[PDB]
C-alpha cells in the first residue's frame, strides 16, 4: 500500500489520519496475520506527508507528527507530538513511557473487590492520544493460535484528539465489531449459588410469574453437578460435568419445562480441574484422549490442545447441550498460565463463543474480560464483587469507562456477589442501576441470607424491585435496537458523558453519570439515603437544553450542576425535550417481539427514533408537532402514543401520522405537590415543615423563595428545596 | 533406586508417599551430596504409580499427582494436584508460584521489631502442600562448603495434607534431627547489657540465691571485653576478645566462682570486626595468619576461610574456654555478605555448634535463625525485640509457628530487649510466657532502667516473678523429657493447636494458644489488664474433653471458645482429666537430677507419662484409678503423689503402686469463692458488687444465673461472670 512506509528495521502503516501501526522486525519480515487482538488492517486510503532523511523519518497527519530516529525503539528514538493543545506539555508520546490523560478502560474481574480497583488504560485520552500494544499471538486463517508474531514490536498509535466515538468505531474496524446479541440476553436473568432441585427451581420460576416479574434467562449454578458427592481423592467438587441425580433426576425434562416457560438455560462451568475419572463423560473422553483409566488419569484442562477442546465441546458440553443447555457460563478464576503463553481465559472465551454459534444463531457466553478485542465474545461477567455501598458506587463508572476499550456488554452480579453487609436499600439501588446497565442478571453467594428475590425484602422494597424488573422488560425494544447499533455502527449502549460532550469539563466530573442509548441520561444514586430527608441524592450535570425526569416529568434547564434527591423507590433518569422512547406495552407477555409499543414523547422539540428489530425497522418522527410512524414491513403491531402526561392514541394498527400541536405539552409535575411530599417524609421538626410550607407558598418572587431556603440550618434540606425551586424557576 | 525417575533433564525421587525431590540438571549429572539444608535422602521404599509418555510424565502417590511436560521448569511445565479437598481451587502447585494456605515458619530475628513482622513459609499448609526449595551450597563428607550443587534446581514437594506431625518428622529425617540439649539449657538464664565487675556479678548471683530464684546460666554481655578503652583508629568496641581487666582482673577465678555455684557461663561474641591489633590474642593470630603487625593488619572476619576459622576457635575462643567459658553467644547483626554466597550467620552457627562439641557433650550455641536445617545448631536467639505489649502479643504465635520449619528452641529476650515503655505488668506477663517457652533467658538493653531482676519491681510483681522463676525449675524434668522426644522422635515441645486438632477450625483461630509438651495447653495473657476488673483475659479454645486450670483446678467442659480472666499474678495453663505432670519437688536444690519428683495427677480419666532422663526412664501410669511408677534402673529417688487437691504419698522410694479410687477426685475450686474474689478486686460500684453477689447466691437455676449476668451494663464483667458460671455448670 502507499499507506505503508519502511525505515531501518521499522514499518509504519497509516490506517487513518489518526491511527498508525508501528512495527519492529529483527528479521526484515513484518506480520500480516491476524492476532488475538487485531482482526482487520484493511482501511481506506488516507493522505499524509513524510519527511524522510538519511537517519530520520517523520510521518505527518492532520493530528500527529510521528518521529523515528532509527535503531532499536527507545523513548529517545521513537516518539510523537500531537497537533492539539489540550495540555501545556503532555502532547508528546514517548515509546515505552506513560503520559497523563488516559480515561482508562476495564480489567478482568471485580472478584474480591470491595469498591474501587485499578483499571487498565483504554484508547481514550483527554490529551488526544493513546498507544495500544499488540502483545498477542498470531492466529491462523480459521482462528487457531499460530505462535509468535514476526513483528516483535507491534503498536497502534491512536491520535483522535477528543473524537472518542470515531476512535472506538475505528478500534472496532481493527479488532472486529461486537457481534449482535440475541434479544433474550436483554431481559432479566435469575441466578443464585444455591442447591435447588428441579422441583424447587420450577416452583421459583412459577413464583416469579405469579409475582409479575418477567424473566428471559434461568441460570443454574454449580450445585447442578456433583459437589459434596465427589470423593476427596479427586480433589474438590468445584469443577463438575455430572448432574446431581438427587436434585435433577431427569435433566432434559427439567430443561424442557424451562423452555416451555420461554426461558433460556445456562449452567455454571468451572473448567480448571478438567474431566476426572468419577465424571459421567469420563469413559468417552478417556477413549478419545487415550487416557489410562485403571490409573484414573484425568483429562486435565488444556485449551491449547486441539483434541482436549474437541472432547470438551463434543463429549463434555455436547451431551448437556442435547439435554437442552442453551449457552455456557464460563466461571474461570484459576489464573493466566498455559504452555502457549495465551491466557486460558482468552482461549475459553474465543473457542467457546465460536462453538456456541453451532447450536444457536447469535448465541452468547458469560465470561470475564480477556483483554482488548475480547468484546468479540459477549457477554462480560465481572464476578465476585463484595456486597457494599462502595462496590455499587464504583459500578456505573466501571461500566461506562469500559466503552473506552470497546467492552460494552458487562454483566455485573446485581446486588453484589458475596461477603459485605445486608441493607435492603443497597439491594434496591443496585437493581435500579442494573436495569439501566448492559445486562440485568440477579446473582448471589452461597449464603442462606443473600437471595435477590424481591419478596426476600419488606413490602415497600419488594414492590419497587418488581416495578424496576418490569421496567427492564419494557426497555427491551430500546436495548435490542441499541444492541444492533453496537454491532453495525460501533456505538456503545453505555457512554461516558464526555463521548457526547468532550469539551465540557463537567462531563469528566460526574463519574457515575452516563448516556444510556441516545435518548436517556442516567445518574444512579449509589449512596445510602440521608435519614433526615428520607431521600438519597447525586450531583447531576445537565447539559445545555431542557431536560425532564423520565418518570416524573420534573423539568431542568441546562447547563447546570444540581444535586437531585430521590426517595429509595425512585431513580434519576432524564430525557431531553423531543426525546422519543419506545416501551413494550406488555412486558409480562411471553412473545418473541412486542405485539404493542408505547411511543413516549417528551414535548418541546422535534425528535426521532429508529426501532431496529430482527425482521423490521420502524421510524418514529416528531417534526413541527406532527408524530409519524412508518416501517420497512407491515405488521399487526398496535402503537400507543403518550405525549408528555396524556395517552393520545391507544392500540392503533399500521403506519400513521397524528398532530399533537393541539395536545397538552406540559407534565402534571408541580412545585407545590413535590414540596409537600419532601417535607412530609422528612424526619425533621414539624415546626420547620410548617414554616417552610407556609413561607414558600406565601413568598411570590423566585429569588426571595431561594433567599428563604438559604437561611435553613439543615444544609442538605437547603439543597433538596433548591432542586425543587430550580425546576420551578 | 526404584524410587528415582529421570525424564528429559529432570530427576524425581519419591522419598515418601507425601515427599518428592524434584531436580533439574543442564549437565545430566544430579546432586547426591548433602547441602546446608539436607543431611539425608535415605528413606524406606514406597509404592507409587507412573504414567510416562513420549512428551509427559505423571507421578501418582496416595496424596499427589506431579506432572512434568518436559523442557525447562516453568509454571506451565511443572505442577501438581493434591488428592485432598481442603479448598475449592487452591489444590494445585505451580512451579515458581505461591499458593494460599501456608501456615508460615520463622525468620532470622526480631531485632528492631515492635510487635509483628513477616515470617517465611514453612512446610505446613491448610491446603495440604508446600514446596521447600534447596538453594544452598553442597557440603563435603565432613561438612565443609564444597561449592554449587550440580542440581541447579532442587525442590522438595511436601504433600502431607494436614498430617503436620508426620511432615515435620520426615523433614527432620531429610534435614537431620535436632540434637539433644543439655539439661542446664532448660533452667533460668540471667543476662543484662550492663558493665558488671567480677564482684558485682557474683553479688547478684548470690542475691538470686538469697531471693530463692534458681538459675542454670550466667550470661556475661559485651562489657566483659574492652569497649570505651578501644582506640578509635581501630573502629568501635562492639567486637572484642580481650577482658576488661578493671572489671575482670582474674577471669578464670571469676568463672571458677560461677562454676562453684553450678552455673554455666557464656560470653557475648560480636564477631564482625574480627581480631584487630589491640586485642590480647592478636600477636598469636597474626603469626598464624601471616599478618603485617607493623601496619597493624587486622584478621578480618572471614568464616569462608579455613585458617581464619581455626585461629578463631583455637587462638581466640580457645584461651577464653581454658579460663572456663562453657559455650558461645554468637550475636551477629552485620548482614548476609560473604565471597562464597553462604550467609556468615549460617557459617557461624554450623561451625561454632560443631566446635562446641569438642569441649562438652551435647553443648549449645545461642544464635539467630540461619534458614531451614539450622535447627541442627540450637539454641535460637531472636534478639533485639522492642519492649512492648505488641511484641509480647506476637511472641507466642511466633514461637509455636516456628515448629512448622522445625526450629523448636527459640530463646527470646524475656521482657523484651530495648526501647519501648515501662510497665511492670508487661514484664510479669512476659516472664509467665517465657516460663512456658522453649528457653527462659532474662535479658535487656544497655539502659539503667531495664533490669529484669524481680526486686526491680514492687512487692506484688517481685513475689509473682520469683514464683514463676521457681516454676521454671520445677518444670525442668518435663522440659528435659520433651527435649529428648524432640531429638529422638522429631516432636516439638511447643506445638500450634492444629498439630493435635488439624480438622478443628478453632485450632487455627487462637494464634497465641499452644500445646506445651503433651500434657499442658497454654493460653498466655498478652494484653494489659482491664482496670475495672483488675484482670487480664484471653479467648481460650477448649478442645473436646474435661480440662482443668493447672494452678487452680477450675474445670472447663470442652468443646467451647470461652474468654478467661486472670489476675496479673496468674496464667491460663490447662491439663486434661488423666494428665500426669512430674515436677521437681526441690527446684532450689543444686543437684544434677531431682532427688524427689512430685507426680501431679488430674482426676477423671486414665493417663500416663514417661519421664526420660540422662540415665533412666520412669513410667507413671494411671489406669482404673491405680497409679503405678516403675523405672528401667533403681535409684534412691523419693516420689510424692498429688491427686487433684491432696498429697497422697510423701517421699516414697523405689517402684510402687497405690490405689486412688478411695481418694477425693474433686479440687477445692468453687464458684462462690472465685465469684467473691472477682467482685472484691473489681474497681466497680459497691452497689453492683452487692447485687451480683446476692443475686448469683439466691438464684438457683443455672440458666437464670446466666440471664441475670446477661443484663449487666459492664460487657467485660458479664464475660468474667460467664466464665465462672460456665465452669460451675
Amino acid at each position: 500500500n502507499n499507506n505503508i512506509i519502511k525505515f531501518d528495521k521499522a514499518r509504519f502503516t497509516v490506517l487513518t489520519e489518526h491511527l498508525i501501526r508501528i512495527e519492529y522486525s529483527e528479521t526484515g519480515e513484518f506480520e500480516e496475520r491476524m492476532t488475538q487482538m487485531v482482526q482487520n488492517r484493511e482501511f481506506s486510503e488516507v493522505n499524509f506527508d513524510i519527511i524522510e532523511k538519511e537517519e530520520t523519518i517523520e510521518i505527518i497527519t492532520s493530528t500527529v507528527h510521528l518521529y523515528y530516529n532509527g535503531g532499536e525503539f527507545t523513548n529517545a528514538s521513537l516518539f510523537a507530538d500531537v497537533k492539539f493543545n489540550f495540555s501545556v506539555y503532555s502532547n508528546r508520546w514517548y515509546f515505552g513511557e506513560k503520559s497523563d490523560g488516559n480515561l482508562k478502560g476495564t480489567t478482568r474481574t471485580l472478584d474480591m473487590i470491595d469498591g474501587e480497583c485499578p483499571l487498565e488504560d483504554g484508547i481514550m485520552s483527554k490529551n488526544g492520544f493513546a498507544v495500544l500494544a499488540d502483545k498477542g499471538k498470531v492466529l491462523t486463517e480459521v482462528g487457531d493460535i499460530a505462535g509468535n508474531s514476526v513483528s516483535t514490536i507491534d503498536l497502534y498509535l491512536f491520535a483522535y484528539g477528543r473524537d472518542y466515538r470515531q476512535a472506538l468505531k475505528d478500534f472496532y474496524q481493527l479488532t472486529g465489531n461486537t457481534p449482535k446479541l440475541p434479544r433474550f440476553a436483554l431481559g432479566n436473568w435469575w441466578s443464585r449459588y444455591y442447591d435447588y432441585s428441579d422441583k424447587s427451581y420450577l416452583a421459583l420460576m412459577d413464583k416469579f410469574t405469579d409475582k409479575k416479574v418477567p424473566l428471559s434467562v434461568s441460570v443454574i449454578d454449580m450445585d447442578w453437578h456433583k459437589v459434596s458427592e465427589v470423593p476427596s481423592r479427586f480433589g474438590s467438587g468445584w469443577t463438575g460435568y455430572s448432574w446431581n441425580k438427587k436434585l435433577f433426576p431427569n435433566p432434559e425434562n427439567f430443561i424442557d419445562e424451562l423452555h416451555q416457560r420461554k426461558l433460556k438455560v445456562t449452567l455454571n462451568d468451572h473448567p480448571a480441574d478438567g474431566i476426572r475419572a468419577f465424571e459421567d463423560p469420563y469413559p468417552q473422553v478417556a477413549q478419545t484422549l487415550d487416557l489410562n483409566t485403571e490409573l484414573e488419569e484425568a483429562a486435565k484442562f488444556d485449551f491449547d490442545n486441539l483434541k482436549f477442546r474437541k472432547a470438551y465441546f463434543e463429549e463434555v458440553h455436547g451431551p448437556l447441550e442435547k439435554e437442552g443447555v442453551d449457552f455456557w457460563w464460563i466461571d474461570w478464576q484459576q489464573g493466566a498460565i498455559s504452555k502457549s503463553g495465551v491466557d486460558p481465559l482468552w482461549l475459553l472465551n474465543h473457542y467457546q463463543y465460536q462453538n456456541a454459534q453451532k447450536k444457536h444463531k447469535n448465541n452468547i457466553i458469560l465470561s470475564r474480560y480477556a483483554g482488548p478485542g475480547s468484546h468479540r465474545y459477549p457477554l462480560g461477567f465481572s464476578g465476585d464483587s463484595v456486597i457494599s455501598w462502595a462496590s455499587l458506587d464504583f459500578q456505573p463508572y466501571f461500566t461506562s469507562t469500559a466503552s473506552n476499550i470497546g467492552y460494552t456488554w458487562w454483566s455485573h452480579d446485581i446486588g453484589g456477589h458475596m461477603q459485605g453487609y445486608k441493607d435492603a436499600e443497597l439491594s434496591l439501588r443496585w437493581l435500579q442501576f442494573g436495569v439501566f446497565s448492559p445486562i440485568n442478571r440477579l446473582h448471589s453467594s452461597k449464603s442462606e441470607f443473600t437471595s435477590k428475590e424481591p419478596w426476600h425484602f419488606d413490602a415497600v422494597i419488594e414492590q419497587s424491585m418488581i416495578d424496576f424488573l418490569q421496567l427492564r422488560h419494557q426497555l427491551i425494544p430500546y436495548l435490542y435496537s441499541a444492541n444492533l447499533i453496537t454491532a453495525s455502527e460501533g456505538r456503545a449502549l453505555v457512554e461516558p458523558l464526555y463521548y457526547e460532550y468532550p469539551m465540557e469539563e463537567e462531563a469528566y466530573q460526574h463519574r457515575n453519570q452516563y448516556l444510556f442509548g441516545e435518548q436517556l441520561m442516567v445518574a444512579p444514586i449509589t449512596e445510602k439515603m440521608n435519614s433526615l430527608l428520607q431521600m438519597g441524592s447525586v450531583e447531576v450535570w445537565f447539559p445545555e437544553g431542557t431536560w425532564y425526569d423520565f418518570f416524573s416529568g420534573q423539568p431542568y434547564d441546562g447547563k447546570v450542576s444540581l444535586k437531585v434527591y430521590r426517595e429509595i423507590t425512585e431513580m434519576p433518569v432524564f430525557a431531553k425535550a423531543g426525546a422519543i422512547i419506545p416501551l413494550d406495552k406488555n412486558p409480562l407477555k411471553k412473545e418473541e417481539i412486542p405485539s404493542e409499543i408505547i411511543w413516549k414523547i417528551f414535548p418541546g422539540a422535534d425528535g426521532e427514533y429508529l426501532l431496529l428489530e430482527e425482521d423490521n425497522e420502524t421510524k418514529a418522527e416528531f417534526v413541527n408537532g406532527i408524530f409519524t410512524v412508518t416501517s420497512k414491513k407491515e405488521s399487526s403491531r398496535k402503537h400507543t402514543i403518550i405525549y408528555g402526561e396524556h395517552e393520545i392514541v391507544s392500540a392503533k394498527r399500521g403506519e400513521f401520522s397524528i398532530d399533537l400541536n393541539g395536545k397538552e405539552e406540559n407534565f402534571d409535575w408541580n412545585f407545590s405537590t413535590a414540596l409537600f411530599r419532601r417535607l412530609d417524609i422528612a424526619e425533621i421538626s414539624y415546626e420547620q415543615k410548617d414554616e417552610i410550607l407556609q413561607q414558600l407558598s406565601l413568598i411570590e418572587e423566585h429569588e426571595k423563595q431561594v433567599a428563604f431556603i438559604k437561611t435553613n440550618e439543615n444544609q442538605e434540606l437547603q439543597n433538596s428545596l433548591f432542586e425543587l425551586l430550580y425546576s420551578g424557576k
